[PDB]
């Protein structure tokens, strides 16, 4: 293959998901979907009434289910959180300013999309490709948590004043806003409970936003196509425009982002509707972008496996990096993985590789990396894969106390 | 040692947890606590201002917090939740009526705990003793679910109308109450999440919960031992009383459950107020029953530990259960265990053997046994170890959907 792609869709489910998903279907595809369920509840200010029918059919038809909070953060975009605040903000359209204030109550968000998601499907957990409590991505920002060494964030993502058009506006990612230091303590209470989150490299999105039907305006199939060869190892996340996508620190080569091209677009971008005529124009861009793509020499792949999953039979070499019962993990050896010789806690052929700061078994630990442990926060001082026994409150050698 | 004694105390953080925890302390014992988090927001209608100086002390001291609901399921015993509808329900005395009704909404009250808990101690998850997400017991409900065989409920725990203690009180197990069918659903969706759930050989309680001056009537720790010695080995779960409190189909005789006791009590009970002295009265009691079940051959430990973590260089026998990072498996054939060997879904040495219904990987299926898949149920018509190819959906053979 000349690469992989991995179309993500953002903000359903709604209406014009179950579509999107048809043709997903049609095109022989998998995607991932990065789900609000503030739609379930009739409350998103979109057209909803068939949220719950979308859910389904994305589930039934295989494809991945990952959470990007309750209600997409509209909660700190208004001064009191009810029915009507989806469309106070659609208003005002303040959503990138201020989006994140407490980072405990945001972090606990994103839990409160899986209790609505089970609520309104109590099945759900019974499909293998709901991932939900394992993949997610943040309200308006493309950061990463992928591993303990592929993690970066996106440092002009939200605002405290300004929108990023706006005269006045600055964006220092030295030192940025508190709405995106916030939304870097989320990421890590995330990273914390067990989550990855990702980013994206292109945003399939109107080529114009100033016009009354800005969907209509979505990259047709043949440039949208040249842009994805454009992005092929070119560490795009980096480059992207505009400057509240970019991630700065984007670590440019990393081997799980090698012949990879991670898609990101709105499900909302294929409705006829208030945005213009998206499912009559941008349906047909979809169904030809998929062909195109394949014709091309790519495959498409869904976010569970990003980081590949460890396989009974394939050879490894050192420093590679798989996943395993949603755990992340790297080879200490080079050898040829077998049913009885799987990644875990005790592995003398894998460590931990949880993008992660709380102290953690079996993890290559290196000094000066930080952890937590029992509410406080320790340096390593000697480097040393952790074990059971040598708890950072226990072995003030391994591990200095801070703070 | 004699046997083991798993000392679980129920429905804190109270004003009266931290003596309680200061007395395990100074008697050099761990123990369990199963924790409502309502008393943190102040809305339990205890004595619960050092609530979260109550469970700092709980972590700091090494003692397991498990998780009983953020509410003790008071919503079910009031028309519209609020804070006021603890005070309420101690008004009506109603909590065993009624007290399970939406299983959906009741599951997601042991959610909604854990948010609570890691907004008031952001800290929390850097605490391995922290098990509020794998270790759970049911409000009322002496219910287990421990491994796939080790499964039972309290068939008369709570009732559709009448008090156990009242006049006229009829309990069928044989035709439980909706209530407790609905007890049992909460029961398969925690399980499903991958909690355990485990109840209770003794209680250290009034002789039922109708009793005037609860706190004034423990038994002395004399006798208390005594109890505990009788109910070593002795399927306790079966023949306590009162009726509320049996586990009818416990699995008398259960390797698990071997050389061991689970004490129940509340940290209320040792408040004194307005259930009586119980801090003059219990907390003696408590330190004197400590210091004599040492001193009789017996041991302490924490539900943790209740089922025995896998251990490198420990031979196993066949059909021997093990923890393995929050995951229960059955040893398939005798041997000594190696590190990079552990059990896993692909392991050859060990089968899961969560106690939940959702079709899981590297299982031991049964006839008989019914698992969901992707929104559906099936029956197992033909036992095997399930793997990725044999997905109920495509293999009805092995499957047999149902109706
Ligand atoms: C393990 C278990 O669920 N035990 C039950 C007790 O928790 C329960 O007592 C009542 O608990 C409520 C929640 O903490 C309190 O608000 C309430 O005041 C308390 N009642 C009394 C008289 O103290 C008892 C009573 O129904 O039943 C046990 O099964
Ligand atoms: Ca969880
Ligand atoms: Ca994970
Ligand atoms: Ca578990
Ligand atoms: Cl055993
Ligand atoms: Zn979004
Ligand atoms: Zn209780």
């Amino acid at each position: 293959p000349k690469g992989t792609i991995y179309l993500t869709f953002s903000d359903g489910p709604v209406n014009a998901s179950v579509e999107v998903i048809k043709v997903l279907n049609q095109g022989g595809v998998k995607a991932t979907f990065y789900f609000n369920a503030w739609h379930l509840d009739g409350i998103g200010d979109e057209n909803e009434d068939r949220a719950l029918e979308a859910l389904k059919l994305a589930l039934d038809s295989g494809h991945i289910v990952g959470n990007h909070s309750y209600d997409h953060m509209i909660h700190n975009c208004v001064e009191e959180f009810g029915p009507t605040s989806g469309a106070d903000c659609n208003a005002t359209g303040n959503h990138q300013i201020h989006s994140y204030q407490d980072p405990v109550r945001d972090a606990a968000s994103f839990e409160q999309n899986l209790i609505t998601l089970e609520k309104y499907l109590p099945t759900i957990r019974s499909y293998p490709n709901y991932k939900g409590y394992e993949l997610a991505r943040l309200p308006y920002t493309n950061g990463w948590r992928v591993t303990k060494h592929f993690q970066a964030d996106g440092l002009c993502a939200t605002s405290d004043n300004l929108k990023p058009w706006e005269p006045g506006y600055v964006c220092d990612p030295a030192n940025p806003s508190n709405s995106v230091k916030a939304s870097i303590q989320v990421q890590n209470i995330l990273a914390n409970q067990g989550y990855q989150t990702h980013g994206w490299d292109v945003d399939w999105a109107p080529e114009n936003w100033g016009i009354p039907m800005p969907a209509n305006s979505l990259t047709e199939a043949v440039p949208f196509l040249a842009y994805v060869d454009k992005a092929l190892n070119s560490c795009s996340p980096t480059t992207i425009e505009p400057i509240n996508s970019k991630t700065q620190e984007f670590p440019c080569g990393t081997p799980l982002h090698a012949d990879k091209v991670i898609v990101l677009t709105h499900d909302f971008l294929f409705e006829d509707g208030k945005r213009g005529m998206g499912a009559t124009q941008n349906l047909p861009k979809l169904a030809e972008f998929i062909r195109i793509a394949k014709e091309a020499g790519y495959v498409f792949d869904t976010m569970d496996n990003y980081t590949p999953r460890w396989s009974v039979g394939k050879t490894y070499q050192a420093g590679e990096y798989v996943l395993y019962q949603g755990v992340v993990y790297k080879a200490v050896i080079s050898h040829t993985a077998q049913q009885d010789w799987a990644p875990s806690s005790t592995s003398s052929l894998w460590t931990n590789a949880d993008p992660a700061t709380n102290w953690t078994l079996n993890v290559s630990y290196e000094q000066g990396d930080i952890v937590n442990y029992k509410g406080k926060r320790y340096l390593v001082s000697v480097p040393h894969v952790s074990q059971q026994d040598w708890t950072p409150d226990t072995q003030n050698t391994l591990f200095t106390a801070l703070e």
